[PDB]
């Protein structure tokens, strides 16, 4: 698979945490729809797809976010596209929530017979397997983990088509939460902010990428 | 160059459609050593918050150890025995990824090559980030789950990369934490409390094709502002 592998690893080395984008270079509609598709097609635990990708293009709303997003001071103004990745809350992804039943039926096409058992399994899984019901936050964080699959996928896919990105956690939750809630974007408590991601074209190449040695992050048994 | 661009997108989306949660692999078909090294590299090269790389990829090839895990991994009953390669993705614990931990200092100095003024500032930023920005110090588990989120980036990447080279996978959360934790602890895999289990992933070759993939319509998971 030598050619494919090289192309992919070149994209992994292309992708970096871009701090500033070219404000005059926009990702095409087609390319951005492809990036979003890699998010949409991502896998998720129990197939629940507990995410929403909010594409904030409005400059004024970006600036509202920027006040409380220390990690995106240049990324927010300059990005071609800027995404808030939301995750479902306990309201919607506790085992007995209506969202789960509707998703399994309407999206996953899971028969009613089958979903009864699947939701019973989900219940035991959340309570006793992974202890996800420890708190409402524990359960949100579980949903949020699924969103990080989508995050990783979207950034990598972007890089493979020559589009830079930057994942962003550097924000003040309390303030971002309020802003999104008041804007309506959390859908009556269905969602909360998980992670942000900018997309666009770099202005300068970065310094060489650094990572742990393979022997320090891989072990064979 | 436009056709090539379009073909890159097509081939990637084909891989996204190829990848599925494979329930059973072919026990007679192994991923090559070279192919699996590539898959691991996509994990290693993944980004992480604060660059901390708070993961370990444990490749469990030993069939007896797989079987020990199987007892307590309801979500991998056929995947454990049949997979070509099986990975336990571990995440760093509070011991190592709280702002004031030695792991962070060493990582910033030796991997990230920061001079001390820069790492001191970075660690100060990390402290405020954990305490007050994202409230990660609510509990040891809050902090662990933050490290675990980073590992899900690597999980996603590895599975997608595998699919791009025709290798099936299955992500796995369906396990009893208490028992898996003990099994890995007793084997020495958690490195004296440095790590805990985050998520599992199997790799190999399918034995049958899945049913069509289902996902939410794009208009229901994307909103423009
Ligand atoms: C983090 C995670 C954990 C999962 N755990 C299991 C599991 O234990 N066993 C399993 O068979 N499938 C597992 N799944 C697979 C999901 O059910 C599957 O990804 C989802 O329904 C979407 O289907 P697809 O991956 O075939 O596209 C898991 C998925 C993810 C992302
Ligand atoms: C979830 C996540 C959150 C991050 N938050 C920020 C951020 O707020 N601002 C920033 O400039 N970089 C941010 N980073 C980028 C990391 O510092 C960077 O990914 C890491 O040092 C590895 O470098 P690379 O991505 O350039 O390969 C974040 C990374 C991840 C994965
Ligand atoms: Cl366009
Ligand atoms: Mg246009
Ligand atoms: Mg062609």
């Amino acid at each position: 698979m030598a050619d494919v592998k090289k192309q992919i690893l070149d994209a992994y080395n292309f992708r970096h945490a871009t701090k500033e984008f070219d404000p005059n270079k926009k990702v095409s509609d087609s390319d951005f729809e492809f990036i979003l598709e890699t998010g949409r097609l991502s896998p998720s635990s129990l197939g629940l797809e507990p995410w929403k990708f909010v594409v904030v293009q409005n400059p004024e709303f970006r600036e509202k976010l920027r006040e409380y997003t220390w990690g995106a001071q240049k990324q927010l103004p300059t990005a071609s596209h800027f995404v808030l990745i939301l995750a479902r809350t306990a309201k919607d992804i506790k085992y007995n929530a209506d969202y789960i039943k509707r998703h399994l039926k309407e999206v996953k096409q899971m028969p009613q017979d089958v979903s009864e058992g699947y939701i019973s399994k989900t219940e035991e899984f959340q309570k006793n397997d992974l202890h996800l019901l420890e708190s409402d936050r524990t359960l949100f964080d579980w949903a949020s983990k699924q969103t990080y699959i989508a995050l990783g996928n979207m950034m990598t896919a972007a890089a493979q088509i020559g589009v830079d990105s930057c994942p962003i956690e550097g924000f003040q939750y309390d303030h971002i939460h309020r802003i999104l809630e008041e804007e309506g974007l959390l859908e009556n408590g269905s969602f909360d902010i998980s992670v942000m991601a900018a997309f666009g074209y770099r202005v300068r190449d970065p310094r060489p990428k650094t990572r742990s040695a393979v022997e320090d992050v891989v072990k064979w048994v």
